[PDB]
């Protein structure tokens, strides 16, 4: 109910879920740069939907040219920025979500990987572009999992926060995510909610620390079946929210969605509904998948320009999008 998104993809493709981005594949979803319109995306999921929010995924190695550090090549952050000032130009929020699922080519960071510092660092620069705008949510890094140590992750996760907060990003949202590809399922059996609540701002307070959970609705949770079979009420959300609650504590869920067929038409507005209904502890949601994906994806939402008129996909127009 305070925000409702979509994640507009393409600086992410060639990110494996091993942390290797083929910095070559990415493909910017702008005009421009020969991809999908997703600035006029954004227009019109503002304009006639209702959207509040998009989340914006690109890889370390693309901001970075190939390096596990905080050295912002300007040629691609050039690209990125265009996205992020065409979603501020759609009069929205937006997240900066760094994909590569707390690894850099195979290993894992303050684990093996890079150090908490070289990652700090990267956090710092993207904060120092960006601090005084208080419309970016600063997304630490996307669907962690297959992670040993968990207070060790929540360490890096701090490291990131004070990087960010050292750059004077002091009014942002920064999402913190946990284990098990961030799934809402697990995210307080497995550990990492009573991990990351030891995250703090420097002042010592958990102010504008939110945490990142993601839920797929086919019955693996991959989010590669067309076929929803689920809520997740009674198994995600509902244990969630009684936690968060009576810890003091709200999530937002950066992924969701599914196949545009009546099974999903139902169960994705189930779980919406719920999401308003405990919208104290809850945030918002955002949609997987609009950008860049070709027609026929799987969990597609994108629209399509008609001289000037965009046509939802049957899950928007139905459930995801705030109008109605």
């Amino acid at each position: 109910l305070q925000f409702a998104g979509v994640n507009i993809a393409g600086f992410d493709f060639g990110c494996g879920s091993d942390g290797t981005c083929n910095a070559s594949g990415a493909w910017p979803p702008l005009t421009q740069y020969y991809g999908a319109d997703g600035a006029g995306q954004m227009k019109h999921f503002v304009d006639d939907d209702g959207f509040n929010v998009f989340r914006l995924p690109v890889g370390w190695q693309f901001i970075t040219d190939g390096v596990a550090g905080g050295d912002i090549d300007e040629d691609n952050w050039a690209e990125y920025d265009a996205l992020v000032q065409a979603c501020l130009d759609a009069g929205a929020s937006c997240i900066v979500d760094v994909h590569n699922y707390a690894r850099f080519n195979g290993e894992i960071i303050g684990q093996g990987g890079p150090t908490n510092q070289d990652f700090a660092a990267l956090w710092s620069s993207i904060a120092a572009k960006y601090a005084d705008n208080d419309k970016i949510i600063f997304g630490v890094m996307n669907e962690p999992h297959d992670v040993p140590d968990i207070n060790l992750w929540a360490d890096s996760v701090q490291a990131a926060v004070t990087a960010i907060r050292q750059a004077g990003a002091t009014s942002q949202i920064i999402l913190l995510p946990g284990n098990n590809w961030t799934s809402a399922e697990t995210f307080v059996s497995n550990g990492s909610a009573d991990a990351l609540k030891k995250v703090t701002n420097p002042d010592g307070s958990v102010t504008n620390l939110i945490f990142d959970v993601h839920k797929y609705l086919d019955s693996d949770n991959s989010g590669t079946h067309e076929e929803c079979t689920t809520n997740n009420i009674d198994n995600a959300w509902a244990p969630l929210a009684e936690w968060l609650r009576c810890n003091g504590r709200q999530a937002f869920n950066t992924e969701t969605g599914g196949g545009n067929v009546a099974s999903c038409e139902t169960f994705m507005c189930q779980q919406v509904a719920y999401q308003n209904a405990n919208s104290d502890v809850f945030l918002g949601y955002v949609g997987w998948a609009a950008g860049n994906f070709y027609q026929g994806y799987v969990l597609g939402e994108v629209p399509t320009d008609t001289n000037g008129v965009w046509t939802d996909t049957a899950l928007v127009s139905a459930c995801l999008a705030p109008n109605a």
